[PDB]
């Protein structure tokens, strides 16, 4: 069967041709999937009964089940997601004025930061369109749909999960289509923020094939730290993906002309007011505005947190240059908040399947 969550309304619609049946028709089912989170056609009662038969027999609505939740008392929500016989993990993440998902991009990751604890797994494989719209699709269905509860569950994506998204296109790119689409989630371009370490012949792809916010994880003020800290840059230097997000902000306007740059807080790495003062000789070509986020850590990462007072020091020099710069609050703090802990060691595979023996 064909899992409808893994196609965009174009697709969708393409499907429905196929079905013998007329493109709105597409648009209806997608409006019962993802503004109703609805995945039983039995339930879609303005549908047709002949074409809720077509739709049993060749279709599926098949989204990632949890298999872990945690619940933080600040409201924070993780998840570990199955996704075949692996794990991801997605984030709700609430406000009084907002709320936002962190959405997985990759099982695992290849490019090695050091401070990332997905790193230390390395590269499983890519998530299929259907298990990345599928993340946001669960989130919605457990905090409630939209027009269940009358309230949109979720306001704001971020593609900030486990993963490099640049390096996942194919399918990042029609699942972030889903969340623009007016059938789909319904949100707002400057509402889906794509974050990359920076591969730079992808981002000027990502360009060519959708509008969406863009940020940017630099994480270091020059070429010599950043080798170390991110080690894609060694591929792509700062001055190169600095040039390819001005090429972007020239295709897009989701940023509103403005990137917006990512920056954790490594005790005595990056983090002191020399880092700060290089920083911001770094950024006077490229507008934007400045996240420094204290790293939050994990078992066996060579790092330590880099203290309140060193974070505000390092945010006061940048300023007084002029710099919008914002200290991200740490959320789900009671819980474990670091990004690729939940869905640890890969190793738990083989436990998992005895454990199903038993059921
Ligand atoms: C997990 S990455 C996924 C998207 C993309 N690969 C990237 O690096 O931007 C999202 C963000 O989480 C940050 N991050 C990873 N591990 C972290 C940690 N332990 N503490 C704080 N931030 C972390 C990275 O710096 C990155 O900006
Ligand atoms: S921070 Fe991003 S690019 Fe770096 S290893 Fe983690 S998921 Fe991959």
């Amino acid at each position: 069967k064909i899992n409808l969550l893994d196609l965009n309304r174009q697709q969708m619609r393409e499907f429905f041709k196929d079905l013998g049946e007329k493109p709105f028709r597409a648009d209806q089912v997608m409006k019962w999937m993802y503004h109703y989170c609805c995945d039983n056609f039995d339930e879609m009662t303005d549908i047709n009964k002949v074409l809720r038969g077509k739709l049993k027999e060749v279709a599926e609505i098949r989204a990632p089940e949890v298999v872990e939740e945690q619940r933080s008392s600040d409201g924070t929500i993780k998840w570990a997601i199955a996704v075949g016989d692996q794990r991801v993990e997605t984030v709700y993440i609430p406000e009084d004025d907002r709320a936002t998902l962190c959405v997985s991009s990759q099982v695992g990751c290849a490019l090695e930061c050091k401070f990332c604890s997905t790193a230390q797994q390395g590269f499983n494989r890519n998530l299929r369109v259907s298990e990345i719209i599928g993340q946001v699709w669960r989130a919605a269905k457990i905090v409630g749909a939209a027009k269940v509860t009358g309230q949109r569950p979720i306001t704001n994506v971020v593609m900030m999960g486990m993963g490099e998204p640049l390096l996942n296109l194919n399918n990042v790119v029609p699942a972030m289509e889903i969340m623009l689409d007016d059938f789909g989630f319904g949100l707002s371009k400057r509402r889906v923020t794509l974050s990359t370490s920076g591969v730079v012949p992808a981002l000027d792809k990502l360009g060519d094939m959708i509008d969406v916010a863009l940020a940017i994880s630099l994480h270091a003020p020059n070429d010599e730290i950043r080798d170390e800290i991110v080690p894609i840059n060694k591929k792509y230097n700062i001055e190169t993906f600095l040039a390819a997000v001005r090429r972007y902000l020239e295709k897009s306007n989701a940023n509103q002309g403005r990137v917006t740059i990512e920056y954790v807080m490594l005790d005595h790495v990056n983090d002191g007011t020399e880092h700060a003062h290089q920083l911001a000789e770094l950024l006077k070509d490229t507008p934007c505005k400045i996240n420094l986020i204290p790293w939050n850590p994990f078992p066996g990462a060579p790092y330590g947190r880099s203290s309140n007072s060193r974070i505000d020091r390092f945010s006061k020099v940048l300023m007084s240059y002029g710099f919008t710069t914002i200290v991200r609050k740490t959320r789900g703090d009671d819980i474990d908040a670091a990004c690729g802990q939940l869905a640890g060691d890969v190793i738990d595979r083989t436990k998992r399947t005895l454990r199903k023996r038993m059921q």
